[PDB]
């Protein structure tokens, strides 16, 4: 008698998303993600405070202005953060690049590659680190030229629209993390209908959808959903490549004893009525712009982590200087 | 004397509106259509002439279907400029395919073609403004417009100071910040449900980009559009020109109250302000960070389109079995 999450496992890669790394064994995932507000919250918590000092360390250390000290220690922080839940896993760790930067394609692809840096300098490879952009479109060009140019593998985020999925395809990055909950978020808030059957949940709808047209068309970029409200939607997206989810929801699944069953494969994907389409620049934001949920969620995730940066900075320079 | 006519000597009067038979009514100097009032005026048993000699002009062209009606519809368009122009002194905006607003290339050209038809119809570009939706590509559209071909344009759907600071850099001819939209979003997204003119979100936007242009001497003209009551319209009295529906006109005539400027180039001078420079980069960034705009620019885009849209189908039910 196997528990919905290690029956999952069977038809999917678990993820844990999270910064609180001394929560992540019981769980037993392959890989993790952290981002700006997880890392926000985790520096909060006193059992990681030797994380923050040493962070602040750093920056010190290096010394110079209080920009460059701040950046020093919070992707420090970052890295610190992300070397730790190594250590728990055997796979890859997520880590995003400021938000403040998601319109700015070369300084992304600058920041991305600090980041590596850092990570090299604290003894991790880049085979385990997998670089967090928002999906603008600057930030999948970005992506495009960090895996081509350096060998340096991202994971789309804040995948809203299925303009942003394809221009992520046709990318060709590592991996994708297609939205579900903040999907139902703005449904409910925008629609009549203020509950969906697991199937019919508008951020299901979404993965599937991408899944579908990824599957079918062969691209290599590995589907990861993300951000759940429930256990429903993330049941309902078993057979995706990956999926990550956080602590609570994932010790729902481990409680839970009742049969799971895949609802995505890549043999139904081949017969769905997908369409290849290709989008250069303007075809994509035309596209992206006709789905309203996605022009709105993609633009409040961007401005959401950046203020969560903004926070996060606030709070080592109130301690560094 | 009306409110109207005490307005008029502090702001130039325009009418937002096709429906050119009655367009002189209230004298103004100006007038404005975009997609949405073109369709409704083309739907009026009144203009049917100027339907039928679009239609017909479309088809003498031959071609595909997709291109007589495309080249009815902008005859239309030019028709109902043309007429408008017979009953003013100013000039005329005419509106670009609001499913081009992320192509600048097309954008420009398809201005040209209008202008082009314009002046078939014997129409100098004087008389004319083309509208443009203020996307960045559609503010380097009016900026290449401007430079390269004299062809003066009307940057409509601005809605954050982003968009402002853009449109000023780029050296348009005149911009049409909305108001009453900015109500709309404000009264569905707070809890403030009405506000006294001055406080009106729409009015504090407009106020606020009169100030700076007029501040850091730009020539481009300030033109207030979208309005919900005279109130918004009133606490703007001194703004260069702004554009009125018939219906808010009618009420303007019939108010007798006392009216005063509240905009002026002299106070403008000590408005609280810094002069700012926006790369294409910054420009992202910064109006990413009004979401009351990214909201309402992408919905206008899908509303204007969904007129063209409307109005194609109109045609082609005209044209062909
Ligand atoms: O990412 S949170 O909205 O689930
Ligand atoms: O433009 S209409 O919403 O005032």
């Amino acid at each position: 008698m196997e528990s919905a999450l290690d029956q999952l496992k069977q038809f999917t890669t678990v993820v844990a998303d999270t910064g609180d790394f001394n929560a992540i064994d019981e769980y037993k995932p392959q890989d993790a993600t952290t981002n700006p507000s997880l890392i926000l919250a985790a520096a909060q918590m006193p059992a990681y405070q030797e994380l923050v000092e040493e962070a602040i360390a750093y920056g010190k250390k290096l010394g110079g202005p209080q920009e460059e000290q701040i950046k020093n220690a919070i992707d420090k922080l970052f890295v610190l953060f992300g070397a730790e839940i190594l250590k728990k896993i055997p796979g890859r760790v997520s880590t995003e690049v400021d938000a403040r930067l998601s319109f700015d394609k070369d300084a992304m692809v600058a920041r991305a590659r600090r980041l590596i840096e850092l990570y090299k300098e604290a003894g991790v490879g880049k085979d385990r680190i997998l670089i967090k952009l928002s999906s603008t479109w600057e930030g999948i060009q970005a992506g495009k030229e960090l895996e081509e140019q350096h060998g340096i593998h991202c994971n789309m985020t804040l995948l809203f629209s299925f303009a942003q999925a394809v221009a992520c395809a046709e990318a060709g990055v590592t991996l994708i993390s297609p939205f579900v909950g903040r999907i139902l978020d703005w449904h409910v808030a925008n629609t009549d209908k203020k509950s969906y059957e697991p199937q019919g949940d508008p951020g299901v709808k979404s993965v599937t959808k991408i899944y579908n047209y990824y599957k079918k068309f062969g691209y290599k970029t590995i589907v990861m959903g993300a951000s759940f409200r429930n256990t429903g939607e993330i049941k309902a997206l078993a057979g995706c490549d990956f999926l990550t989810i956080s602590p609570k929801l994932l010790g729902e699944l481990l409680k839970d004893n009742s049969k799971l069953a895949p609802a995505l494969s890549v043999k139904a994907a081949q017969t769905s009525d997908s369409e290849k389409i290709h989008l250069d620049e303007k075809a994509f934001r035309w596209l992206h712009n006709e789905d309203q949920m996605a022009v709105e969620k993609l633009s409040d995730g961007i401005r959401k982590f950046a203020a969560d940066a903004i926070k996060l900075e606030r709070m080592l320079t109130e301690r560094m200087f």
